[PDB]
């Protein structure tokens, strides 16, 4: 040391780190970027569970984001901001198990509650280093300690030959948990309070939070949870062991290969070869379906999430859960014919029927019919504008709105304190067409407080609005309650109950309380459809 | 000897009677035979035309009511009794009634023919709610009602047999329709402008005359109130008809000819006594002896013939009341009573659904419960009670009426649809039943215009509007007043716009969609569920 900033140097269990002093709009923050938390899961460690990071010598530099985990890159609208913002923004590498810490500057005085972010990306993509996951605003304005980790995605994180020892599955959830432990042991060196750790994530990230709630070894690593537009239950977040085994075998032939010999072969293929063939193993033409996701292994997941949700005891749990207005519109342009970001995607009755089989790829001819009958507007059963929005509503409801409604309903009936929201404000800065509404993933820039960056051309109310949600999210982190301890003038946010089924709307207007989580339509998806599909 | 009360039809001379309607007198010819009494060996057999008579036949009293089951549920209760037989029961009941203005119409006059309801097991053309004097005095119509054989006498069938070929109650109606052709001119009626209108089983009957070729030369326009030929209760297969016939024969002591013969030897009440015992399941809004799909009167199912027929020539006026299913619940489903408020448990609602949809599988019944549950209050007993009424109303009338309206429109026909939403101040059933099955009739026939009935002034004004709608539709195929301008016009129900109007004390209001979402379940999805459970 010597001439360095004395407040940027910190020790953790593996060595010394030098952070970096970043500017937030209202003051500096401390950032420790690219801390390793595991041995690089490369070579013979590919598909294996992560081992803890061996201690290093000297001062590790912790001032830039590390590699993002090896993953598919989106190429359907090259150069379009609406897709590039989610694409990797550092080098792709299998050496990628690193995490980031933002704290106030100088680091806080008392022990400060910790926020751990788990990104989404359908378990095949994502990075903790994207701009929309920037922690400097939450750390500066709310004084939070924010931690986000990289976990392995796609084949590297979730290809499983269940019951084998060289590919047990769920290693990407283990990656997440190892970062959670790392927070338990080390977050105190930054001012964070390991006794107040709140997980929050979106899409596959929310599902991940969900699975840490349902996996006993993870439950001693956090206290509160937030699930944004994602659930461990539902049709896309998990696969049986048999189905997981099926895809791993198929992918091994697609690249040219007793489980040991086969995994040994896969470990010789270039990472890009596996990415290149990852989507070819899906059983049907589908949207919102991902090849390699958490497997129900009888280990991390002792049973299916629906089983565990339906029976577990959750009185110690406090969760915030919610959805955006138009969860499914985003996914239509990635597979349903008739949809594009560039025209207005008015479709025909025929195209709606074809789309229902792609959006519900597991539906029998009869079940597919039920969906078509329930979602048709029988006064205008061929208005192409309404069949487009109905296609959007089918996919959104089936994959998010009703898996979340279902989860909120079970946890509430089983002891948990649930707070539920719908996010309805559509960012002025947004580059997707208007017909897509408020698409999947577009609350995140507001929770993280990006509109407080004046260089981002948001609007003033969008600024004020983002502070409102940062306050909601951090108050829930501190206390289990998003309501402000003081602020009694602004309206209150009731817990969600079986009785009153209350939830709030989040938009530029004050909190408005509503009832019913798409109650009628989710009864179709969560009660009738299962019984129909055993036939 | 008042010559306006003397008429010469082809079988002889009638004498009528002059009665007082509130604003003038009407000629009434009650009790005219149109068929040879179907008694003895003519039990179960097609009717034959009445033989000529000598002298001047007295047509001044209602004849007998066709032998039929008489309801016991609430003895002495008007809401029940008002549908019970008005006259002595008799298998000799094939008579019809004619009301005309007094004096007899100068020029030819459109004829309305009423076909009563009663589930094909009951009813009579002589109940007060079918009084033709108001329509004849106020709108100057000629109005004809006939009795037809109900229950085992009208509809017991051994398909293919000669001495019980089925549907003879409909042939009774058909015969009275030929009678009107050959004779109404003698009364001042126009045989070239005959409108059929009926309700419940009567509307179904009207519907079946639309679908049967011989009847199609006997009338020009049709009105179907709260009933349809299609649907779960109006017909039975030749298979299921034969089963109920030979089973009832067994419960009374009885080769087709040998079996029918032994049935023709039993007292009428021996047959009525076992009439309800032949239903396959425990049910509600199901009836043991109803028209049969015989490949003769009904060449195919009502559904097949509406799905594929040409109806460019047809003009129909179809409708429902607000609460079609509520009447029925007290006749079978535990928890429901005229007397309390029938707030029910959830489990009562699930049990009721098996009685309201007696042909439903476990999966289809769960589909019904899940679709009718209000999941914001899935246990609130007021909801489940109104839900139970609506499952029964939608399954048995509303969605069948909507199904009929849609196919007739799709295939050439001009269709007017209504929903009747006014509840009579005189009504004697509880409030929770709303506007129950049957309680628009008193208004269509103009009973509020009789002061002694203690209807309110707006109800009398209402009644006049509906009498205008129905008669106007009879003169022109169009219920709108050709002198009344004004924007609330009754639009034709079409496949695209799906417009219908509401009949209540407020002016005509146009709405769209005949309960289209939930009827999509009953008409499009539920068949697919059962046809592949
Ligand atoms: O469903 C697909 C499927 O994509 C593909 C299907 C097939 C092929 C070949 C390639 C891609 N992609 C979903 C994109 C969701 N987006 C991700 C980041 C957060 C916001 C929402
Ligand atoms: O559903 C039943 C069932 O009736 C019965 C059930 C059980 C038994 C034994 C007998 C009859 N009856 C219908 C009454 C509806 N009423 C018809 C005339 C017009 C007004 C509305």
């Amino acid at each position: 040391e010597g001439r360095e900033d004395p407040q940027l140097l910190v020790r953790v269990r593996g060595g010394q780190l030098r952070g970096i002093r970043l500017k937030a709009p209202g003051g500096p923050v401390s950032a420790f970027l690219g801390i390793p938390f595991a041995e690089p899961p490369v070579g013979s460690r590919r598909f294996m569970p992560p081992e803890p990071k061996r201690p290093w010598s000297g001062v590790l530099d912790a001032t830039t984001f590390q590699n993002v985990c090896y993953q598919y890159v989106d190429t359907l609208y090259p150069g379009f901001e609406g897709t590039e913002m989610w694409n990797p923004n550092r080098e792709l590498s299998e050496d990628c198990l690193y995490l980031n810490v933002w704290t106030p500057y100088p680091r806080p005085a008392s022990p400060t509650p910790v926020l751990i972010w788990i990104y989404g990306g359908g378990f095949y993509s994502g990075a903790a280093s994207l701009d929309v996951y920037d922690g400097r605003f939450l750390a500066q304005v709310e004084g939070a300690v924010l931690v986000s980790m990289n976990y392995r995605v796609g084949t590297f994180g979730f290809l499983a030959l269940p019951g084998s020892r060289e590919a047990p599955g769920n290693v990407g959830l283990l990656d997440q948990r190892l970062a959670l432990q790392w927070v338990q042991e080390n977050i105190a060196a930054f001012g964070g309070d390991p006794m107040s750790v709140t997980l929050f994530g979106e899409s596959a990230g929310a599902a991940s939070v969900g699975m840490h709630i349902l996996s006993l070894p993870s439950r001693s690593l956090f206290h509160r949870a937030v699930l944004q537009s994602g659930t461990p239950n539902g049709p896309w977040a998990t696969v049986s062991a048999g189905e997981a085994r099926r895809r791993a075998t198929l992918l091994a032939r697609l690249v040219g290969c007793n489980d040991t010999e086969l995994i040994a072969c896969l470990r010789t293929r270039p990472a890009q070869d596996l990415v290149d063939h990852e989507w070819h193993v899906l059983p049907q033409e589908s949207i919102f379906r991902f090849s390699f996701v958490p497997v129900v292994d009888g280990d991390f997941l002792s049973d299916t999430p629906e089983a565990l949700i339906n029976t577990g005891d959750f009185q110690d749990l406090q969760v915030l859960v919610g959805v955006v207005k138009d969860e499914g519109s985003y996914f239509l342009v990635y597979g349903v014919p008739g949809f594009s970001k560039d025209n207005e995607s008015l479709i025909s009755r025929a195209q709606f029927l074809a789309g229902v089989r792609i959006g519900v790829p597991q539906a029998s001819d009869l079940a597919a019919e039920a969906v078509v009958l329930h979602y048709t507007d029988w006064l205008h059963p061929e208005d192409p504008t309404h069949l487009r929005d109905a296609m959007s509503a089918v996919v959104g409801d089936h994959n998010v709105v009703c898996p979340v409604a279902q989860l909120a309903g079970r946890l509430a009936a089983q002891g948990a304190r649930v707070y539920a929201y719908i996010f309805e404000h559509r960012a002025s800065t947004l580059t997707w067409p208007l017909w897509m509404g408020v698409p999947h993933g577009y609350e995140i820039e507001f929770i993280f407080g990006l509109p407080l960056d004046p260089s981002l051309n948001y609007t003033t109310e969008e600024r004020i609005f983002a502070q409102r949600l940062m306050k909601y999210w951090t108050n829930f982190a501190r206390t289990g309650d998003p309501n402000d301890p003081r602020d009694s003038k602004s309206p209150q946010w009731p817990p969600y109950t079986t009785a009153a089924q209350q939830y709030v709307s989040l938009n530029l207007k004050p909190l408005e309380v509503r009832r019913g989580l798409r109650a009628q339509t989710c009864a179709f998806w969560n009660r009738f459809l299962p019984k129909l599909l055993s036939a």
